[PDB]
């Protein structure tokens, strides 16, 4: 049914939204591995 | 519709696989951020 696709799609769509969120978390963490590494090196340089 | 529960379920498996890969990266990056933070603080306290 449309409801089985809608539910499976909600899982897929939400999973894509969750990929966006998971990607936002991981790209932000990578940006923050850079900020932490940069700040680590900020502190290492200091 | 009829096969979309299946296409969307497989899409969800893939979308979940990718939100998971992004989330696994978030966790790995979270561990690295934290490691960098511990090292940053190692260097900041230093």
């Amino acid at each position: 049914l449309k409801l089985d696709k809608e539910n499976a799609l909600d899982r897929a769509e939400q999973a894509e939204a969750d990929k966006k969120a998971a990607e936002d978390r991981s790209k932000q963490l990578e940006d923050e591995l850079v900020s932490l590494q940069k700040k680590l090196k900020g502190t290492e340089d200091e």
